[PDB]
This record gives structure tokens, sequence and C-alpha cells, in this order.
């Protein structure tokens, strides 16, 4: 029997602040990790409703669940049972930062994922303070190695309420906590959905595609 | 009869937090603007004591009192009376990220800076939030123009108490309030030191020494 079957589920919870206000998440998801597909429930548990917009936390509820071509090393599937980490920062146009910490492992057959998100500089009065965001463009992550980890870096967009679009800097760095094959570099594209959410976003569900490819 | 003499004394307000550690900082400095020396002395006025390293405000608290050769265009000298602002990112190694907005002005003949300064993802158990920094080393500020603003990138270091050093990339963007000469690519070398400081950091007196030159 294989470790990532066809169909694996779940759980995340996340942690941490932005400007300051301190919030938890808990979730669960479910996806086709070869199929590079997955969905996630989310749950605001502590801090709701959230006084930011939903859409900078999105991106942090699955690398496990990436379609990687047969010739390129699935570095992050090959790092379980044990898993991987990750950490991410990610530079907003109008000075806002937001960190984020990740740990991934494999127990009783589900992925459980931990979070900690720490965001700061935000504008009182700018698109996200105000939740002025209507979800992500859909991006591609430049993948390399470097340092014995797996890098990304994106150039992602927001689309703006009345118009426009808002636009972040994502620079992550994975690691396997085992030494395993890493691949060289490769482009993954992403297409990350909001399908549902309650009226103050304290119930979420989202939906993610995700494709590696070559250069 | 010159806006900028050869004497200066100025006054600095910062707001801000790290770690959501809030606290206030109120301090006045002299210094030759020409000769490229300055002093400051700072009084923590609210928030006091500050559970972190000192280390990473005492570069928040002054680009007018630069050294420059009479080739090398003096942008932020020029700026005034009505003076600059910048936006500045420290990345440190460990994830630690540092964001400061800051105004410059003149008024009744004494330089007026206005700081906010967001620091956020800093190891509870770091040598910043465990105050186990000792100053930074003489460094060097590369400065380029870019976008019709100067920008500034260093890497700066800083000693730990038991030993070894603790690294940051500084990145800071300077914009004038009116269109004056920016210079072409040149470095700055700089010399911050703390010179006196209390028990607890409340009350901080600093010296700082800049020159600009050519690559």
């Amino acid at each position: 029997m294989a470790i990532i079957k066809e169909f694996m589920r779940f759980k995340v919870h996340m942690e941490g602040s932005v400007n300051c206000h301190e919030f938890e998440i808990e979730g669960e998801g479910e996806g086709h990790p070869y199929e590079g597909t997955q969905t996630a429930k989310l749950k605001v548990t502590k801090g709701g409703p959230l006084p930011f917009a939903w859409d900078i936390l999105s991106p942090q509820f699955s690398k496990a669940y990436v379609k990687h071509p047969a010739d390129i090393p699935d570095y992050l599937k090959l790092s379980f049972p044990e898993g991987f980490k990750w950490e991410r920062v990610m530079n907003f146009e109008d000075g806002g930062v937001v960190t984020v910490t990740q740990d991934s492992s494999l127990q009783d057959g589900e992925f459980i994922y931990k979070v900690k998100l720490c965001g700061t500089n935000f504008p009182s009065d700018g698109p996200v303070m105000q939740k002025k965001t209507m979800g992500w463009f859909a991006c591609s992550e430049q993948m390399y190695p470097e340092d014995g980890a797996l890098k990304g870096l994106s150039k992602m967009r927001l689309k703006l309420k009345d118009g426009g679009h808002y636009d972040a800097e994502f620079k992550t760095t994975y690691k396997a906590k085992k030494p395993v094959q890493l691949p060289g570099a490769y482009n993954v594209n992403i297409k990350l959905d909001i399908t549902s959410h309650n009226e103050d976003y304290t119930i979420v569900e989202q939906y993610e595609r995700a494709e590696g490819r070559h250069s």
C-alpha cells in the first residue's frame, strides 16, 4: 500500500495575528494528491469575525497535493511520512508584510498541518484591513532548489472589489525533515478559489488546483 | 542664511510595536550634516521596559547627516526645507521582519523626525526577544536610483553577547517630497554606536558617522 494514497484528507490549525489582531482557525480538507486538486473547510475559532481580508490567509491552508510529471521529483510527497516544513514571506505593494511558518506531517493516514502566521504594517485604510479584495488571480510559482532546500517565488495578484488589482511577492522555502531528492527548476501553475463563505467569513470553503510543469 | 547649517538639531518621535508589544520613544539629537556626524538621546516614554533588543530600533533614529563629496548630489539634503520620506524593511536571518515608515521635515531651524515601526515574527527564544545583541558592525549602504527615488541596500550584522553574529538585509526607499536631482550609484560607510544606556535601555544615547563615496 502507498503512503500517499490517491485520496487523502488533512487537518489544519492556524494561529497568528494581523496588525496585532490575534485569531485561530481550525479546518479540515481532502483531495487527490496525484491529480493536484483539493478542497478545505475552514472555521474561525478565536478572534472572529476577522477585521481583515480572508484572502491573505487562504494561500496558507498544501503542497503534497501538486500534480507532478513523472520526470520531476515530487520532493514534498517524498518527504512523508516524516513530512516537511516551510517558511514564507509575502510582501504587498503597499508595505504590508505577512510571515508564515508551517509544519506538515502524516498521522493515522491523514495529513496534519500546523500554521503560524504573522502579518503587520497593513494600512488601516488599505484593501486588506478594509476587506476590499475579491480573490487571487491564477498564478505560477517558480520552483528551484537552493542550499539543500526547495524554494518558490511567485508574483501574486489580488482582485479588488471596485476594479484593478493589489499585488504581492511570495517567497517560500520548503524543507523536508529527512533528506530526499530535490527537483531541478520548474513551474507550478496554481488556481486558488473561495467556493463558499458565510457573511463574516467565519466559515470558508476553498478549492485549489496545482500542476507542476517544465520551464 | 543656509537652510542646512553646519550645526543642526533634530527631534524624533517613534511609535510602533514589535511582536505586538506597543511602545513610543521620544528623543533629541544634534550633529554636523556636512561632517557626517551626529548624536541622539532617546527615552522610552511608553511601553518600557522594551522586551526586545534596542539594536533593531537604533538604525531608525537621519540621512541629512551624511558627508557627501561635491561630485555626488546630496539628494536628501536638497529635499529640504520640505524634506523627505522613507520606507524600510529589515529581514533577519531567523524570520524576523521589521518595517519602518518615516517622515523628515524642517521646522523652526530644527529637523523633525516621525517614525512608525512594525516588527513581527521574531522567535521568542531568539536573540532579539532574549536581548542577546551587542550592537551593529560597521556597515556600508549601497545607494542607487530607481523609479525616480533613492534606494539603499545593506547587509547588516549584529554582534551576539556570547560570540558570533546575527544578520539582516536592509532595503530602504528614500523619496524627496519635491523633485530634486538623484545621484548615481554610490556607497555610504556607516558606524552606528550605542555610547550610553541605562540598565533596561529606557534611556539610550547613540552616535553615528556616515560618509558617501564612489563605488
